[PDB]
């Protein structure tokens, strides 16, 4: 259980160590350029008042806009913020978007407050941070315990300060200038990372077993494309519990019976399992797409999979890369892999400042070529440094970072 | 030595609970309403880059636009600006002048800066928050380590981005909008604070002995008009050292001396004296103008004074308090004795936006005023509530935020 | 015959500059205005046909604060009259002692060539050209020669179209629309005050003495005004139209009648027409010139006869004037205190407009006294301290105050 | 060597009337906009202060956002810059691209400042006109003395003003948000319009003599890509000297040279050569590619060139224009010939408001369409109007400004 910006400033520090960096230009880009707390208190729906405190970490913004989405969970933290933030420069560099990344969340249980609370919540924390993101600024997005929804208020709340402003967040619903494919789009791009991945050993989705931490945006969407690629989906958790089949689970009935019921206990196409053991049960490829740090020095040794694909925000611990690699498991890294959403956010933020929006073909078809280049740059910086997936990615990204940092300059 | 933060929410709960506050409007009033940590990075005069962080927290601003200085300081941290900031906005209540709190700072050691990386310094930090301060919004001023020349470049450079704005900032050079008096206001105010103290005793500044740690802005202006009230400084420290005469420093002459050589233990009209015993000194009145939390579990037995002035913020942790109370030392506390620095400021804001500036002896007598009504204010706290000095200052600051808060409301 | 105005003025600020030892780069700065700008002012005439204009507005230095100076209207603005008037505002705001820098405006026209409403088309499209650049805080218009409080109101009413209601970023205003009791008089009544200070240097005072005013606007005519009621004898007088004389002193009230009704001050009863060309070397004991800059030059300073000059207009007496009119033993009270009424009461009636409550008259009045009291006090001083003359005594206080600020302000970026 | 802003306006005039353009709009369309010139003073990397003048003239907006690039160079007067604005507003619309006019600059001698120096020049330069600019009021871009790195912090310090504006500045680097081509765009452009001269006359460059008068971003890839169709550079020269070959300069060979050394001379595969009779060398086609003014009534009538073709702003004073056509010269005229670099500039300000960016192919492909058609529209005049190719180029360009100036009107 390490702390996630040690564990992220680790990389960090590793990354730059590859590359030479010079000291000074590595302590500036760890410093985050803004780290905003705000108050958000709002009357509940019985009028007595609740205070939460809202973040956003604006990371780094020398490639462009920052970028990154809003989480609601009750373990949002400062620091759980600042290593998202960070992740989301190196992520938005290493997909060659013209960003850079920020991170924001409040520490509340969204399932404990109403529709009306959830929304009033969120306009007051918009109310509360419209002045320091924008268009061309920081551009949020949905992540753990927000959805098209959550934007939609973000949306109609910041366009009361600023006017309309549509492609100041990324996630909407598609009848307020959401883009085609925008909800799949992370799981999607597991895929095609996944993809990527399995044909470098001249392997491919088909056939393989998977197991999968999470199953709301990320989860589902990676679960329900693996399986029709013809993956093997052998077991499931989210909060509410565990599933297995060894034979598969059929995913689509799965998310028609968790939608019915809420649960994915009492699943007539499989059985309960305990969640703790989910993540070291047998399998191809394990993919963590729920919390991150689930991996760490205690569990890391019994994880069965060959491949991990972090859909997940840095759901593996230095400590467990450690254990890790000396076990043969390859480990495809959470800046790559969890890409597509970010990806196919900057082509929604293209559609709408262009005020035209695109099919889904079109989408897709970009994500995957997007998505294929980005894995290609990564072998080329693992070749060059004689490092693993992880730090051919960090590198990729801390390198694009420093170099738009270098060429902007440091006079006042 | 406990924590800045720790101990100003211990008085402020107890404050809180001597009001009967409502436990929501309490924890909201604690959480403040922004804070800002920004990357202030530099080329120093070889051209190297140095990166330190920038603060600024915006505590509370329900009566109106936030106030409080700017520390360069090392041991500038989150907690000790959010500890300063909130007492900035009790202090301004107490004062009974028309704003919030807020408080600023970067770590550094201006001593180990040049004049121009000082300012280029200044400047990149303002460059990092103009878009969060303001004339009605959230206006600066000196504290440790900054000065009216500090707030010079502050304006200049704030002034770039929305226009010549002088009552952006207070403590300006007389030259560019500042204010007659304020340079010397806090220790002017610590001498009526104390007058107002000792006529309770039937007792007057001539001929009691004092004993002042700190002689920079507020330590200076406190000796030298504590003297010309015809009390005797026996002892004065700072960081290179400390003095002490029982017949009374000659306090124009130590000021010569200081500028002369930068130091104060070779003063010929004094001897040399361990810093580390200066706090614990017999005199009459003890008055800390440095650090804050100097008055602590270790040393507060040992103190000897009858009195003690806060003029430095927070100089006494709640452990003293308790120590120095069950010893009979009466405690003057920092939010109304060392308010002669915010009021002359909301004075010169005054002056800037009215276009028009005042003869020094019209600040003086106003300050006069306030701080007389202000001390009568606190004494019926004091009598309402059966409680001490400090919680009719705390209590009388905490009422009035939470009734401007209530009148604003809470809905979005 | 006239200097160049700009190299006139730089002349006497590289002199102020030498007196105070300033730095050469501090010098350097202190003369490159702020920023010069220049805008094409076109508008349909009443009959619908197109004219182009060049409007101008030169901000020559704010370190002291928003920048302050008028809007000429007339055939000879250009840029070399622009930026040194843009100057002479910057010392002049600093000699008074108000928290203003320097600027100035104009456009080069005709006024009396248009109509009124095309007059208000210019001026409401020149605002519209240089709204961006000026505001409350930033730089504040006021009139010169060539425009008025009606002008004035026009820059008002369209400069906030673009920024709310804004009385303070313009002053000259009419009363009626934010201006204050005492502007329209202030710079003549100045002109006396100061007039009064130098005089009793010497033991004397304005009754019984002769006056000759060249120039009959706002400040000539206010300036014979109230010369005359303080017992003055204005013995000549002269505009655009001619001149006249009158060696027992004219009647200025029949002159202003006689002016409003018939256009010229020509053939007034009360005095004698002379030749305009000899107005400025006309006997006298205090010649105050009201109209053009440069009109006392190396062609006719040596046949000034007056024992002083007040200087109302601005830069009226060119530096090879000054030379030779202090081999002749004349005193020179300089434009950029003598004239400094104006902008003093300009400055009332912004603090008037942002206080949101305006003062009574004898207050403006009282306190247009004390500023001018003050300054010329604090010119003696330096006359005294850098053994000079009154025009650097003013150049050198305002020069050493503007390089105060600007040294407190700093140059990192 | 005549008033550059004499020249211009005596070719504006003589356009006008060729078109029979109403006199109140001849005076209107020769009245800039709006002029500026605003102080520009640093503090040196030894801490001593220069004041330096900098200019910004804004010609003409009628058919859009003002276009034009920024000139370091001690020649830089009020004059010039005047006349490269006026050549931009006709240039612009000629290409038929939606942009006005404008050009800036500072009098200063660039390679005489550190590379630290330069960048705080350039930075208060934008801090003193960033009011002024912007996305759709003002562009502006590299030129003599400029290049993308100055572009690159104009960005970065007008973003502190604005948020991030990529496309306020073209010129940029690739890493900054440049256009693929943009580097290359007046050389290349410069050889499409030679080449569709030539195709007038049954021609091609391959055999052709060229001779070029500079070596910076536009004479090196002018005479790179005129090689590299086969033409022989036969004489070329910089600020340093000239060199000739009649065979043809190896210009990839001499670009290497002149890296490493900095001068041209003492190349081993070209002759010394006076610099000063570089313009009047034996050559089919001559090519400036400096300053202005360089040919005029002293030399025109030694010019022994067959084409003249304008990659320089203003190299061809009127005097030499009737001079060289009483010669048979036939000269095509800068604002087509040189328009190249605004015309991908475009390109590059579409790219960055549609936040995507386009492929180097299509980027040449569209400077290729975009130069035919202006050539075609040119042809056009030059038959209406019996004029020659300048006048047919300043013809069309003048006619499209008055047009859209008329549509706009002129009530207030
Ligand atoms: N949404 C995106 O576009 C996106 C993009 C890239 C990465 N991510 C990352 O993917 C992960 C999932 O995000 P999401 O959008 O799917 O969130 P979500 O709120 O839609 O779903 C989260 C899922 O995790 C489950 N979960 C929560 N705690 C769990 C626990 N202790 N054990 C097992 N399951 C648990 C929830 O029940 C739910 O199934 C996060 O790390 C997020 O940062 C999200
Ligand atoms: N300046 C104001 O208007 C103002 C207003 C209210 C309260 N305060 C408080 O007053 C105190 C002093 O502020 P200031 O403006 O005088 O600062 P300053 O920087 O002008 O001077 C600080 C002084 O403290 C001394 N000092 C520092 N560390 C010391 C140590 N360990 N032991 C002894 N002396 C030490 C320094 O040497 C110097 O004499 C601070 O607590 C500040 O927050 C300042
Ligand atoms: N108005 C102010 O508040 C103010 C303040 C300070 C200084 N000034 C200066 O005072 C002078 C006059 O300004 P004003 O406001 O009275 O202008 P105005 O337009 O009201 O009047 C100008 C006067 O000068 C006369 N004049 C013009 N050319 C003349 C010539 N060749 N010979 C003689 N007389 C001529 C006109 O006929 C008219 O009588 C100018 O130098 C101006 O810059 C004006
Ligand atoms: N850069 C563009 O995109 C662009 C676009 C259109 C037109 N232009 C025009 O092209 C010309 C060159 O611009 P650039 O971008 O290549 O500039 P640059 O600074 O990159 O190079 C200028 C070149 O001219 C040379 N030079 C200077 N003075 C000279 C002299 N007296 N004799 C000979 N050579 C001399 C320099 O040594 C250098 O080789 C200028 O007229 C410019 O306005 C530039
Ligand atoms: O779409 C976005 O902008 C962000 C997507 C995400 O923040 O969930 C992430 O990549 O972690
Ligand atoms: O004058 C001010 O606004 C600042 C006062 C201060 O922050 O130094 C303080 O009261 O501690
Ligand atoms: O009142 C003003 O602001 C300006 C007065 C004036 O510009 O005419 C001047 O002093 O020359
Ligand atoms: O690319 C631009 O916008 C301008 C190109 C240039 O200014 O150098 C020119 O055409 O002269
Ligand atoms: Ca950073
Ligand atoms: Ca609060
Ligand atoms: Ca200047
Ligand atoms: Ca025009
Ligand atoms: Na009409
Ligand atoms: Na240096």
């Amino acid at each position: 259980a390490m702390n996630a910006l040690a564990a992220t400033n680790r990389n960090f520090r590793h990354a730059s160590r590859i590359l030479g960096l010079d000291s000074k230009i590595e302590r500036s880009l760890m410093i985050p350029f803004r780290e905003i707390k705000v108050e958000c208190t709002i009357p509940k729906d019985d009028g007595t008042l609740v205070s939460y405190i809202g973040f956003r970490v604006q990371h780094d913004n020398a490639r462009g806009p920052m970028k990154g989405g809003i989480r609601y969970h009750p373990e949002v933290d400062p620091d759980e913020v600042n290593a998202l933030a960070q992740l989301m420069t190196w992520k938005t560099a290493v997909a060659d978007i013209p960003y850079g990344g920020a991170k924001g969340g409040i520490g509340c249980s969204p399932r404990d407050l109403s529709l009306s609370e959830l929304e009033r919540l969120t306009r007051v924390f918009t109310q509360k941070i419209h002045d320091l993101i924008g268009i061309h600024t920081d551009v949020p997005a949905p992540d753990m315990g927000t959805n098209a929804q959550t934007m939609a208020w973000i949306l109609d709340e910041y366009s009361k300060f600023h006017g309309h402003s549509p492609a100041v967040v990324t996630g909407k619903p598609i009848d307020l200038g959401g883009s085609l494919g925008r909800e799949a789009a992370t799981g999607r791009g597991v895929v095609f990372a996944t993809e990527a991945l399995l044909a470098e050993y001249g392997k491919s989705i088909q056939g393989l077993t998977f197991v999968i931490q999470g199953f709301g945006n990320v989860g589902t969407w990676a679960a329900k494309l693996i399986h029709e690629k013809g993956g093997k989906v052998v077991a499931v958790s989210d909060i509410t519990g565990a599933i297995r089949n060894p034979e598969g689970i059929d995913i689509n009935a799965l998310i028609k019976h968790k939608d019915a019921t809420g649960s994915l206990n009492d699943f007539n196409g499989g059985d309960a399992m305990n969640s703790d053991e989910l993540l070291i049960h047998e399998c191809d490829v394990l993919i963590p797409c729920a919390l991150g740090g689930v991996l760490n020095k205690e569990n890391a040794g019994d994880v069965k999979a060959k491949f991990i694909v972090e859909a997940a925000n840095h759901p593996t611990d230095p400590d467990a890369d450690e254990i890790l690699s000396k076990k043969g498991v390859i480990i495809l890294p959470d800046i790559y892999a969890n890409a597509g959403g970010v990806t196919v956010s900057y082509f929604e933020w293209v559609q709408n400042i262009q005020g035209f929006m695109w099919e889904e073909e079109k989408v897709n078809l970009e994500l995957q070529k997007y998505m294929t280049r980005a894995f290609h740059n990564i072998k080329t910086m693992c070749h060059t440094h004689s490092c693993n997936l992880r730090m051919g990615a960090f590198t990729l990204g801390v390198n694009r970072v420093a170099r738009a940092t270098q060429l902007r300059g440091w006079e006042a």
